[PDB]
């Protein structure tokens, strides 16, 4: 009957938290997905959101994985015990502002979940976010030093429901959010940096 | 024993990472806010800046000692402590712990943590300027373990969430109400439980 | 014997988390602040920033030395020393300390640590710009250790009050005054004691 | 049979983050490169500017090299595992919010590749920023500590579109960027400092107007 | 013969952050300069100024000491593995926020110089700031915790120009700089500690 403590001691010893976890030659495949909290302040004159969200990320490391049949089948494990994705949103203009606990979810077959509130603030398009067609805020986000052939990034296919967390309180409200894959590649160099482009429709509320 | 010894003995059997369950049954984090200020209120933005000692209490048996001859309650840093990883959900700032960051651990296993937090929420704040006041929620539970593993529970102590409050403020409580709930996420199975504390409060005077 | 010699010897015997409790007696630390600048005041908000030095006083016999042959006092760093856990009651942001963080010890254990601290309080601002001025009430005490662990004392030598205070302040002081008191909660037992420094002060250059 | 774990704690074994790598008593050759990402707070009246740029710092680390026939010939490492130039802006007016991961990139060849988003604020010439010709602000960047014997500061020929990886959301559009190499030295002492002059030529976005 | 990395691990070997350097009971001789860069912020009614200087700090550690007939004379050592003087700004309203790499420079002979560039906000003297005579802020440095038989501080008295490392992109211009020697006690206790008071006499350009 293995606990939580031996699970804990088995990931310390085996997981290398500065050494990606590719299996042979592969990517590592990150599944990146925003749940958006809140939109806290936007600027039409400077094209500026500070937004909240839930950065739900999901890989593999099938070296931490053991056996929890007459075990826990998921512990819970601080990031700095562990290898994580070094995520940049490309478009941000601030660092992110982590609000929530830096523990991430371990599973038995060796899935972690780390799943970080951030509040943020982002340069993208707020023209329109007082009419009813609203503005479209495009938030790109993937590996910063880590190219196609060593961590690929897809866009969960989860749920569908945009405003299913979001604030009833906040003064805007969303109209649409479509998260699709992309590939910038730097004109120094040959390799392909993969990114999910998050585009989020909001508008003011307005009325009552 | 002498007050070291209790510590060193703390920290040797402390396990910060890994949470105390005692059998398959989860901890009983109990959670408990007293308001002590309101700082900052926007009707427009549903925004408050509000300072509060956020009581927290749970049991880690493996910590106990025998203390027939020797002090019952001894101050420990909460970096050599298991802490309980509770979040305000609609919290729009981290939590700012204004207080030195030590728990009060007694010979049984009892702590009892109780920082004094500003923090910023985005809840209702319409009505604020009226009779009937406004009424903020605000949901606090653990982030990372569901139902099974933490449960939470607003104290038994339900008394004033008031008479601690600052009579300077700008601001007056009208009543706090502290309730339990268990939110679940459409992606999985499991139950996160949390407690939500309801803040009616409205501006002093007319 | 040298400095070196008397800090490892420190190091070697103090325990920063362990209260130096002789007998079953509480620890006896006098906590006097200097007011030294007085630089926001809001009569709306009833919040005020200051800046004080907060001398602390304590007797820690653990740390003591011989001192015939060598110095009778060193500055330490306070992560060497134990430190009692202070609190302003009040306060509305954290202790910014400025300076650094050094304490003295003597070679009988007696430690001086002076920080100078920019806080910001909520405490009665009403009638800051009368002849009469606004009392401003801090309490300080300890967080954690209640009367039986920890007793606090006002050394109040002298009432000498504006002595360090700016020149340059828009403010100036007309007392202060510093008292015991004892706070206990209805959840429980323990009383905490802390001392109240009334802080009466007035807008400059007044009409009348 | 671990592969980029056995390169990191090579790394770890032989890096010496406090000890600048200099192959004989030759300087180390820190190239520096400015890649202007937004514009964000102007002020002409202060003379001060925030900005954020991806500051591209390369440089040669030999100790760091590994043999990579039969392993990978690159890793991502964080920063405090290696050493690292002390640059400084010189007329920088706030620490740097770096933004991004502090993971460099290290060749086995030892060839580093550090490339932090970087926000910060400037006192610069802002004057003639709502004009047609622009403001020029320069912005003066080289090592703290090591004079010219110790590490040498050279601007990259990228040469390309200055406005590429640039904000099309700005209220501010760019110009030129020139970037140039300069030397100081102080009256106290006869050693000289290498920087950088990128020089920052932008403007107000017009009209949006018909 | 030896290099960089011999003299880097035998200054940590022996260099002891938390020890004062004393030579015998001699105090050490800590020499001060500012350089002013630039003034940013000025408040005629509050008495503040907000200033980014370099601070010249310079002093003797024979501990440190090396050969370097074959090898280096001079290292750059990261201030952590170093003693260096608790100095402190005694009418500092904020915590010095140091803007450039914490290293200071070690030679052979054991001399150190620190010379950080920081931004910092003090209550000062800002009447006149608007004249044809400016305003003179008094800037008081010195040791926070070490009197005058640890630690002596001496102004270098470099004989040049004031504005000459000044940005030229100030609202501001400085007239003179005048850096002279003082001690300060207090009527609790015997001890001096001394201090530079760095006189700068500046005025808001133009408007005339
Ligand atoms: C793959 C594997 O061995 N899984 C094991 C199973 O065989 C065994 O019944 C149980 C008790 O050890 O633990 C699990
Ligand atoms: C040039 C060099 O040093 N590279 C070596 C190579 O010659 C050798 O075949 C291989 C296997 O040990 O390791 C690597
Ligand atoms: C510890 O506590 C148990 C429980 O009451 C007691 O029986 C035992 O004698 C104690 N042991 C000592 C003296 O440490
Ligand atoms: C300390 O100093 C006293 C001074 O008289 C001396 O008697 C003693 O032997 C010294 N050594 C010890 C025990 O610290
Ligand atoms: C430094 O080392 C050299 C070794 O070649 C020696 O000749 C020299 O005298 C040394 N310096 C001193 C004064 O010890
Ligand atoms: C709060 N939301 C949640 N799932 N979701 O939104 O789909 N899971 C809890 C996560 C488990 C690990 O970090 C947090
Ligand atoms: C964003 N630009 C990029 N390359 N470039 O511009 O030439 N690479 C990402 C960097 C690779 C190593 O650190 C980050
Ligand atoms: C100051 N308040 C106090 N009790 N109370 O408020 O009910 N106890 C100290 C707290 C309990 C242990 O951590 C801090
Ligand atoms: C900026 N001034 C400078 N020299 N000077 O002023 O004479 N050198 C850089 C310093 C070298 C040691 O720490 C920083
Ligand atoms: C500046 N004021 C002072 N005494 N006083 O004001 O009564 N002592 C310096 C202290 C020595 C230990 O920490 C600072």
């Amino acid at each position: 009957s293995l606990d939580r403590a031996d699970i804990l001691y088995n990931i310390r010893q085996t997981s290398r938290p500065d050494v990606i976890p590719t299996q042979r030659d592969r990517p590592v495949a990150v599944s990146v997905s925003l749940k958006f909290i809140n939109i806290l302040e936007v600027n039409e004159i400077t094209n500026e959101v500070d937004v909240v969200f839930w950065q739900r990320t999901t890989w593999s490391d099938r070296t931490l994985a053991w056996n929890s049949s007459h075990s826990p089948d998921q512990v819970s494990v601080p990031i700095s015990s562990l290898w994580v994705p070094d995520l940049a949103a490309y478009n941000a203009i601030s660092k992110p502002e982590v609000l929530t606990p830096q523990l991430a979810r371990v599973v038995s077959d060796g899935e972690v979940l780390y799943m970080p509130s951030i509040r943020q603030r982002f340069s993208c398009d707020v023209s329109g976010v007082d009419t009813e067609s609203g503005a479209t805020c495009r938030i790109k986000i993937g590996s910063w030093t880590h190219h196609s052939r060593e961590i690929s990034v897809d866009p969960t296919t989860e749920n569908s429901d945009d405003s299913e967390y979001f604030s009833q309180y906040s003064r805007f409200e969303i109209l649409d959010v479509t998260q699709k894959k992309n590939s910038v590649t730097y004109s120094c160099c040959p390799e392909a940096y993969e990114d999910v482009e998050v585009s989020l429709n909001f508008r003011k509320k307005g009325r009552s």
